[PDB]
């Protein structure tokens, strides 16, 4: 054993309000430390079809195994791991019967739960700022958000579930257009992939005079640092980073040292963060 | 030569809005992999007179070198790694006179560009939330104010000089303290050690119904990711985290191999950002 752990992580946007890296990395390195373990961090190939790092950490003996995270459909990194029968857990699913181990938030759960309490407050008319088809975690969380709608039994609007990148701009774009609708069309509530749209849809809401929370209740997800100051402060969706990340190395080092146990897929619930005027509940 | 070089991060306080890990960290990672060195992280000690951890990785020979962050005043961490002739590189000084190999970002400019700019609007009463005076960093950064007041001939009154955490509710306190000084007492400006700050102070002008930037003028420090989403966009000194870690990596690597350069100090310039309805310049 080198008592190694390989780690990269995609680079992130300039523009993302949420950096979790400190969250999950930070976490892990702790965990491993316990255990006498270092993660070894190694740069992150954007193309995640060229695998030849992975391919080198291996044969240089400087890992005994990885950790991947930004899990995509079919993922080259998974399909060649499980090839090389290399120890690895991935942080996110990928491909529904597709098996290997892993670790990862359960989406879906998140954004069914924020929906829910929308519709205990008594809104109806309930939007969504979705990502696009190709996204895993994107059709995760809108899952959530289709099986509430369907469980309280209100219409599920084509022109309600908007698709496009996680960011301000965009996030900004499709609020107005939802805007742009009457007040007997218009939704009362938005629900949002990530907390840089959120802040988007506040900013438009803002733009066309509506109150946040009161005219127009926003709900995001991942609850980024620092959303809890703005006015009103948002309500998000929060993920337990930290414990992903502690199961993670956990669940590696017991596969990386022969004694795997019969749990090799670990889904953790995300917590929604409700805010008022002051203190969350 | 292990090929490895050592580092290690404080703890990121909950309720922080920048996180520079990433950046700082991922361009180490890059850099280091550009010339065939990987990055070892290892649990922080929050006591950083306890430099066993460090004691540990020098004798096992996993690490040819270290990269220091949070640089304290007569900092443990590099009188022990000074007195054991061991490699290493420090992000941020210690103690003025005291030699040995560092990057770090000129603090001082950064405050004292943003002063300059605020007295070039015409600001006349400019107050500042500031940190300890135990806080290397803060005297560096507080320095540049005095200095700007100083040169412009501007009073440098005691009761515009607060001091205390950077956090939201410390820097939303102070705030509402000086708003509470009548019309003819109350400062136009206000200048900030760093992001969270600003915001709380951002939250005090909202409080007391003053339009921020009109009203009272606000500059923050880090330019800390989403700051330019808040209304109005927050006007903030970004630092040049990524170019320091290049610097760093590439400072320590020479050190390592032998060919340390007669310039071991390196200290780069930050950039005042300025933001206006729409768009910085």
């Amino acid at each position: 054993l080198s008592f190694m752990i390989g780690y990269s992580w995609t680079q992130t946007e300039p523009g993302q309000v949420n950096h979790i890296l400190d969250q999950f990395l930070s976490s892990m390195v702790r965990e491993a430390g316990a255990v006498n373990y270092f993660v070894l961090p190694f740069p992150f190939s954007e193309d995640r079809s060229q695998i030849d790092i992975y391919r080198d950490l291996i044969r240089s003996g400087n890992v005994d195994g990885f950790v991947l995270s930004s899990i995509n459909y079919n993922d080259p990194r998974v399909q060649f791991l499980l090839k090389q029968k290399f120890p690895f857990v991935a942080f996110g699913r990928s491909n529904p019967d597709w098996d290997f181990a892993w670790v990862d938030i359960d989406g879906t759960a998140g954004t069914r739960q924020a929906v829910e309490y929308l519709i205990g407050r008594g809104h109806r008319r309930i939007a969504i700022l979705a990502w696009p088809e190709d996204s895993r975690v994107g059709n995760d969380r809108l899952q959530g958000y289709l099986e509430a709608m369907q469980t309280a039994q209100l219409p599920i609007e084509t022109g309600y579930i908007l698709r496009g990148e996680g960011t301000f701009e965009v996030g900004r774009a499709m609020t107005l257009h939802l805007l742009d609708l009457s007040p007997e069309r218009r939704p009362t509530a938005i629900m949002t992939l990530n907390d840089t749209m959120a802040i988007g849809a506040m900013a438009a809401a803002r733009e066309r005079g509506l109150t946040i929370g009161t005219d127009l209740a926003i709900i995001g997800f991942d609850d980024a640092p620092m959303v809890q100051y703005l006015f009103p402060p948002l309500s998000s969706v929060r993920q337990p980073i930290a414990e992903a990340g502690r199961k993670c190395i956990e669940l590696l080092v017991a596969i990386v040292e022969g004694r795997e146990p019969e749990q090799k897929h670990i889904l953790l619930q995300p917590s929604l963060i409700i805010r008022a005027s002051e203190g969350h509940h």
